[PDB]
């Protein structure tokens, strides 16, 4: 398996830093049924675990989101470890409010975002539960409480001090994981609406730049990422299913976001972040606050003439140790 190449786009002038974001793809999805042309050794989690870390210490990024961070593994594995490279982290799991088991909860998978102490120093950290916000908002509005709020997908965010040897400054870097079922873009845009809204409310109540990581489960022609890329979306577009012009929606806010995003990566620069035999494209997106930050340098997809000379036509794999390749750029933020 080749090294991924590193790209750069732009030249050094600020502060610069990198920004990784990587779904693990959790044990409790790492089945045969749904990944069966992967052996089950080279799925099994004690195997996989290990390109998982391998992997993140590689991409050695300033800050890290994971999506898919099994709660008893974020304890056990994630943290541990990356606290003796100069990390700590947040996480929290889907689900806090389901009843389950202990044994249950321990499995649960979440969002994590992790950040090296010598250049960062967490001041907030905050929850987005997208069921509870769906739930306070669905009023007159019955596929708001019957398709969205019945999702228990969350994302989480952090509230940074930036120090100043890197250059009181701050950034918010937000980390989320969208409901992933082609047959509900309306739910996928709505999550990522109340992200949005919702990460705006944690500025004001502390502009600001912010680092948006996700695995959408949107591809770039959606209406999630039109919404992110231009600021704002029309009630009526077609990714509601109706109800698109609904009153409901507005509380969100054409629906309009005062962030002024751009994708680190733009032109398909990776063709796909999502490699399985049924699904290929792109659904995993790191955004930027573009009037704050320029882009410095992208990581490059893994060479597709090597997964074509070995017959790779899905992930995971003995050597690509999830359904997601990681997404990593660095970043110029400016005062
Ligand atoms: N537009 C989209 C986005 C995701 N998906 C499905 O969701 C899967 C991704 O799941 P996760 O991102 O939650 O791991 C894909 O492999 C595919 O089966 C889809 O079928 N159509």
């Amino acid at each position: 398996l080749p090294p991924r190449p590193w790209i750069t786009l732009k030249e050094r002038d600020s502060a610069s830093f990198t920004v990784m974001c990587y779904n693990v793809l959790c044990d409790k999805y790492a089945t045969r049924q749904l990944y069966g042309y992967c052996p089950s050794w080279a799925l099994n989690w004690e195997y996989r675990k290990k390109g998982i870390m391998e992997e993140i210490v590689n991409c050695d990024a300033d800050i890290i989101s994971l999506q898919e961070v099994e709660t008893e593994q974020y304890f056990t594995l994630f943290l541990p470890a990356l606290k003796e490279r100069g990390y700590d982290g947040f996480f929290s799991p889907k689900s806090r409010a389901k009843i389950m088991s202990e044994q249950e909860r321990k499995h649960v998978d979440g969002c994590a975002i992790f950040f090296k102490t010598e250049k960062f120093t967490l001041v907030q950290k905050h929850t987005v539960e997208f069921n509870q916000v769906a739930m306070a908002n669905s009023d007159g509005s019955e596929a708001m409480l019957n398709r969205v709020m019945t999702k228990d997908n969350i994302g989480v965010a952090v509230v940074l001090e930036v120090h100043k040897e890197l250059f009181k400054q701050l950034l918010i870097v937000a980390n989320a994981h969208m409901h992933w079922d082609p047959e509900y873009s309306d739910v996928k845009l709505i999550q990522t609406m109340m992200f949005v809204s919702e990460v705006k409310n944690i500025l004001e109540k502390a502009s600001i730049p912010l680092v948006l990581c996700a695995d959408l489960n949107s591809l770039p022609d959606s209406g999630v990422v039109e919404y992110l890329s231009n600021g704002g979306v029309a009630d009526n577009h077609k990714d509601f299913k109706e109800l698109r012009y609904n009153e409901c929606l507005m509380n969100f806010s054409r629906i309009t976001h005062g962030f002024q995003l751009k994708s680190a990566y733009e032109n398909n620069l990776m063709p796909y972040t999502n490699y399985t035999f049924d699904f290929k494209g792109v659904i995993d997106y790191i955004f930027y606050s573009k009037t704050h930050m320029n882009v410095l340098g992208v990581l490059g997809p893994l060479d597709p003439q090597w997964l074509v000379e070995n017959n790779i036509t899905g992930c995971p794999h003995p050597h690509i140790p999830s359904d997601h390749f990681s997404l990593l750029t660095q970043l110029e933020l400016h005062p």
